[PDB]
């Protein structure tokens, strides 16, 4: 009631486009403060030549904002750069932003400087409305809003250095009130106009060598930095990663103080601290380490330490560590405190505290440091265990404190079924942002969470991340298509295929897959009093188990009705439906007509009827003739059984004259089962024994819906009592009728999706020649693959590329959240359109 | 679950030095949109040549707030401005500052525009550090939690022009929950800069006309404003003054709009409203007003009223009146919200809706204004009854709502107490300041709960108010001193006076006062045993009921109790404390030594102890004389017996000699008259008679002896045995010993510091003469009885009064029953009758100091 988590994240700091980016220079101790005359000439009025600045200001992918080239022009950069970090940091946290959209999701930014408004608006003559839209400070908070429709606050606040801090805080009580299921919260600090420089130098503020040497006697001021960072806050209920628990925060503010305004109370932080502990039932014992403030300056580092000292420490055994981020990058103002927060999550993730730099030589003013009461992290040392705390306190007095509980889960141990394959769905902006995903999935590809976030956050609409791809994890290669997408709304058809598609040990591959095995388990209930198991039957490994022609038909259909179950699961419904031969048994499970039992002893004593009456020797075979060609030239007994294409017709009768009507007729270079001769006169001769077994079967013929397009009965009779319903007379009719396939074909839209469902994917062939150019024909079993399981996983990989949304996670068992600690950062494989470039305002468009 | 109000209000806005200019406005009908030159040249780029102007911006006490002078002219006139208002608006609630200082009180700012920040930081060669101090955003509401020390949050907060409301809704949140006990909530907004004009100008946001004509057909756009505006919250328990109830308070955000950012969407403003009133209980049908937003724009008015047609409108009977404070001062962007809520509350306090203006033509999308179910007030309409809501709209999106409920609270009936005359006191900056708050205190003298805010509001350090003023109320004419004061914490001596200050009736007067009449009913219980009431003595009408020499003692020493517990009771604690004869048993009492049982008794049994021995007849004489030069000429049998003054000495002794060493004394045109003694020689030998039967007496009635303190100096004892085992504590032993020693009293009033405060307690104030010539020129003496005069109630407060106007606090309230806060609806405001010294004028930027 209600707890609070730090869910994804992202940013761009000081020589960092990306957390991975300042991971490594955390981790690996370089200075990402730099001397170089990126936004004014250093040295400029006497200022500092040092400063912590980002790689590039330019960047940002309009077109996925909705913002038009004219408006992007007079954006503040903040704000291009925080909408791009604010989309990375709610996927961050395997988090898709659809499910965010129209919730009463809060956003709450930090920031204290709106140099490009002044900028942009200096020229009367030529100035733009628009820039106010793009550069004034509500709307830091107010665009992000608008994007990505959160309808809860939208404040935009300054309180100096402590405002994402406090951002953190107020968004903080706002999810644990309820107020809020959710909230983004952003911190911002760009150094554009140098006159604000010159106004902290004047202060005393700024330390010439620009660094900040926290905790070091050497420190004589800070360094002035700038940063974008965004961070998602959830209730627990709704995360899926989880870098940590906000276990407490709050605020409170020196008050007067006869030193001036901004002179650091320590007495008075010493209090924040002390209200946010033992009266919470949170002891300092607990605490491993503490991000301080620290911005190396010679009296609020005494001041700080000295009051962490009174107020952790004295009710501690052990040293307390203690770090401070800004001498990795220094100090980027309102935004140091969510920056400060990615040091210490990127932190924990990895097992190591980052250390400070620049710490040579304790302060002298602050006991503790000499006492080794407090441990400033000077070398990288490992995670020990324990609660986290952060300062964040500004320079006019306003004081924020975070106190975070960090994730500790650890990875389930691999089962049976980790062993599988998996398949790994993404969407881009580009082909590089889909082809960086799906790497990183390989790379990746035992951690289950990682994956199941990646599939998440991949369904996403074709007009904004116009590229798609999938590879399949767990398997020899880099199995992998990646393409660019159009918006049609490609339909879905499923074509259930007959007989023929049977084969020695098919399904021993997908048995494996838990889901799949549920669908025959459930298929086995139904022809159990019947002295029959399918599972025993798919599992078998006997050579002639499939010629038993009842052991081929449940088998059949039941692996139809599995893949349909599949398909299901993982979001698909048809647009249309059509069968040939026993698939119109699994076109009424797939349209709702038949139950699971319903279908599947409809194939039992579709069979059993069949194989009881031992009916004379039969053939069919395929032709190079056309409908009324074939009815022209058949010999007398044999009839066309199946119209397959315009070119392709399978004709059905007795052995003897269709195997001399087939060797004839390749003697005029014409093109040309179990012994039967389906869809002929000879099973009029099953219709009543049949007709009989499935009455007691289907007791409540259900309707037949628009989207399921017959082939037992043609066009004509659409309309009639027989196919209204799914009934036992429907299917006796599907038996002595012909299959009228190229028929219903003629009606399969432009650009549509056609899955072949069957164990072996017979009709490739024909639906390429039957259905128009546009549409792409997908398989899903093919006979004698090494792996199906494979072929399955890497032809609904197909279907996702088409722009057909497919969430693979169901396939598979659910994954346990919150991910586990470690789970890979997600945030810095979120590539843009960068094509691009933008204005950046620049030095010698402010006064001097 | 915390009750939240609003406490106490000020602001400056266009045309409207302070709130009661802004009322009159409002209610007068007055367009406070002007067209002058003021910020820029009108015309401008081809901007409207109207907007909302404050008057002025140059002013600012800057030594009250600390503020050198070097950084006064290097702040944003904003926040020289906000800390005025800020204060006055805390003083308007009837709240003293210095209740909040250290506590977890928030402050929230709601602003937009850091403009001057921008002109004062143009040229890198000579811009100051300071002026960020005085300019940053976040120190808006920096600088305030910094002056009023408020260490709760301190927040700047920008949704554009929603942004004063949602601080007031985040500060309500605050007071709710607990974070907070109280909180300052500021809206502020300049048009010091022409570009952001032409920007707004540019996205077609402006009216030309530079006229918000809220709900009219004719509206196209708004008209820029300035304000400053402050209110204080407080939870129910601290307020004194309640102009309203917060009953509900909520903000959304419009989120996604196919229209664009900063079309305003009613369904999203509908759905805030929604979810504040019939899911917290709060119905519709119960508002009797609603200040909306009504910028007067052509999309989003109808959004707006339309969004409140179907929010609210849909579940009433009743028409729903609606107005806008935008039609009468222009939109001031951030403080738009607090802006519209001082015109509510001044509406409610007054009993009458200020009326929009520009109202001629209702816009026909908005069909609940064609079919009255929305009633814009367009003239004056009495307030009936009923909750207020207020919408505040910002243009990126940022929605609040705030549902208020208005205080009805009515004056008691003045029944059956008949009124008693009140103390009023007031500190301020200047003459003026102190003389306007005392004026407004006659004008309004019989508002009970007004005076008593008054009087709280009054006790401020001296350093920061260096005026001080107080005037009695309910008496003839005008009572009335103010004054300069000097920052020296003046000391504060009581004296205890003798004998000799006995009279006809004295403290008949007093008794009115509850709290006197309960230490003289105290008194009456320590002598019911021994058949005597100091209630009967003193409302007694036998001409010598004090002649008698125990009604004398008690009935003296009994009002000297009476005295020091009124004198308690207001607040004051002495420094030093004197005795002189039997004031040195009050002195006791005053030190916390003796019970008042104990000091009524050794008053009593002094008195009894005497009348027994019916010794011979004696006399005493004042003289001209010093104490060395009277153990010179005295004849044998007189002694020096009371240290007055270097001048004056009361000799003791028998009638035949003393009244001889008179009439000789006279005959070297020397000075000596006789005092009334009842015939006796007090501190002679004549009492070394009494002081075995006396000893036994009081060794009964001081059963264990308490130390005296170092405050309490004695005049039974020299200096030199102070250390002893008699002066350790007052005693049996120390009391016997004071009859027959000498009264060593000008000895005492070396002792009394420079610039000291000293106050005659006796029901009559003999010992005035004696303590201007035996205390520093400096010290000022005042009395607080006089006998004979027509009404004594009237001369304690008079010169309690006189005590304020020193420098020392105060706190007259306490005399009288205490006020049921809250206070009344209608009770005076203060805000507008606090003045400042604005002699000095600071710099204010200018059009030339930004880009063109
Ligand atoms: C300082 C002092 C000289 C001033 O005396 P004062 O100004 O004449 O004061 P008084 O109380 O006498 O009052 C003034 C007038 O009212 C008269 N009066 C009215 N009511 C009186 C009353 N109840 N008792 C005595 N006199 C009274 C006086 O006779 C006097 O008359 P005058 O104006 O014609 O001279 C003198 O009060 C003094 O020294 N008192 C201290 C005596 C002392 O030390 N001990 C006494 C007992 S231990």
């Amino acid at each position: 009631s209600e707890e609070v988590v730090i869910a994804g994240m992202s940013g761009k700091l000081p020589e960092s486009e990306n957390l991975q980016e300042f991971w490594a220079n955390l981790i690996g101790g370089v200075d990402m403060v730099t001397d170089d005359d990126r936004r004014w000439k250093a040295g400029l009025y006497g200022l500092p030549k040092r400063s912590g600045k980002l790689k590039d200001l330019s960047k940002f992918d309009a077109s996925f904002f909705g913002v038009h080239p004219k408006q992007a022009h007079t954006m503040d950069p903040q704000l291009r750069l925080l909408l791009e970090v604010s989309y990375e940091a709610i996927v961050d946290g395997g988090i898709n932003p659809a499910s965010l959209r129209g919730t009463n999701t809060g956003v709450w930014v930090g920031v204290s400087g709106s140099e490009a408004s002044e900028a942009l608006s200096r020229d009367p003559e030529t100035l733009l409305g628009y820039s106010m839209v793009g550069c004034q400070r509500a709307m830091m908070a107010n665009r992000l809003s608008f994007f990505f429709d959160f309808k809860g606050p939208s404040i935009a606040l300054d309180t100096a250095c402590s405002s994402s801090l406090l951002a953190l805080q107020n968004a903080y009580q706002a999810i644990r009130s309820g107020e809020c299921p959710a909230a983004l919260v952003g911190g911002i600090n760009l150094l554009l106009k140098p006159n604000t420089s010159v106004q902290f130098m004047k202060l005393g503020m700024l330390s010439p060598d620009g660094t900040c040497r926290s905790f070091d006697d050497s420190g004589s001021g800070y360094c002035r930095s700038e940063a974008v960072v965004a961070v998602l806050l959830t209730k627990k209920s709704l995360a899926r990663r989880v870098y940590a628990t906000i276990l407490n925060a709050g605020t409170n503010t020196d008050g007067s103080k006869e030193q001036g305004v901004t002179f650091p109370s320590g007495e008075v932080q010493e209090q924040l601290i002390c209200s946010l502990y033992q009266p919470a039932g949170l002891a300092p014992e607990s605490l491993e380490y503490i991000e301080a403030h620290g911005t190396g300056t010679k009296v609020g580092d005494p001041q700080e330490l000295n009051g962490i000292t009174r107020s952790l420490c004295a009710f501690r055994q052990a040293p307390l560590l203690i770090g401070s981020t800004k001498s990795n990058m220094g100090h980027p103002e309102p935004a140091s405190g969510l920056a400060a927060l990615t040091k210490v999550l990127l932190s924990l993730e990895h097992g190591v505290w980052a250390p400070n730099l620049h710490f040579h030589n304790p302060n002298p003013e602050i006991p503790a440091l000499l006492d080794g009461r407090l441990q400033v992290v000077d070398r990288p040392l490992p995670v020990r265990g324990g609660n986290v705390g952060i300062n964040s306190f500004g320079f006019g007095g306003s004081n924020v404190h975070v106190i975070l509980q960090p994730n500790t889960r650890q990875a389930p141990a691999p089962t049976a079924h980790a062993a599988l394959p998996h398949l790994l769905h993404a969407s881009g902006r580009t082909l590089e942002a889909v082809q960086d995903l799906l790497e990183q999935g390989r790379q990746h590809s035992q951690d289950l969470a990682f994956v199941s976030m990646l599939n998440d956050i991949a369904a996403t609409p074709t007009a904004a991340m116009p590229f798609r791809g999938y590879t399949v994890l767990g398997v020899e290669g880099r199995v992998q298509e990646v393409q660019q997408v159009s918006t049609n709304k490609r339909p879905l058809w499923f074509i259930c295929s007959g007989m023929g598609t049977q084969w020695r040990g098919m399904g021993l591959s997908l048995m494996r897959l838990d889901s799949f095995r549920e669908s025959i388990l459930r298929s086995d209930e139904a022809v159990k009093p019947l002295g029959v198991k399918v599972s025993d039957l798919l599992l078998s490994t006997d050579e002639r188990t499939f010629d038993d022609i009842v052991h081929a038909f449940v088998s059949l259909t039941a692996i139809q009705i599995a893949l349909i179950d599949l398909l299901t699961s993982v979001g698909l419904k048809p647009d249309g439906i059509i069968g040939h031969s026993l698939g119109e048994v699994a076109c009424g499970y797939a349209d709702g007509c038949l139950s699971q039992r319903e279908a599947v002893l409809a194939a039992y004593w579709r069979g059993q009827c069949i194989k009881d009456a031992h009916l004379p020797p039969g053939s069919m075979a395929a032709v190079g003739l056309s409908w009324e060609e074939c009815k022209q030239r058949c010999p007398a007994g044999v009839v066309p059984a199946c119209h397959n294409s315009e070119d392709t017709v399978t004709i059905s009768g007795p052995q003897a004259a269709v195997n001399e009507f087939v060797e004839q007729l390749k003697q005029e270079g014409v093109f040309a089962t179990g012994g039967l001769a389906f869809h002929s006169y000879f099973m009029e001769g099953i219709a009543p024994t049949l007709l009989q077994a499935l009455k007691k079967v289907i007791r409540e013929p259900r309707p037949r819906s628009a989207r399921w397009l017959s082939t037992s009965i043609p066009e004509a009779q659409w309309q009639s009592s027989l196919a209204r319903t799914s009934s036992a007379e429907y299917n006796v009719n599907n038996l002595v009728s012909p299959v009228l396939f190229q028929e219903a074909l003629w009606h399969i839209p432009e650009h549509a999706v056609v899955l072949e469902i069957a164990p072996h994917a017979l009709l490739q062939a024909v639906l390429k020649r039957g259905v128009k150019s546009s549409c792409t024909i997908i398989p899903l079993m093919k006979r004698d693959h090494k792996d199906n399981l494979e072929f399955f996983l890497t032809n609904l990989g197909k279907v996702h590329l088409t722009g057909i949304n497919v969430n693979p996670n169901a396939l598979f068992p659910p994954v346990e959240f919150p991910a586990p600690r470690g789970t890979p950062l997600i945030s810095p494989h979120i590539k843009w359109d960068h094509s691009q470039t933008w204005d950046v305002p620049v030095a010698e468009d402010f006064p001097n």
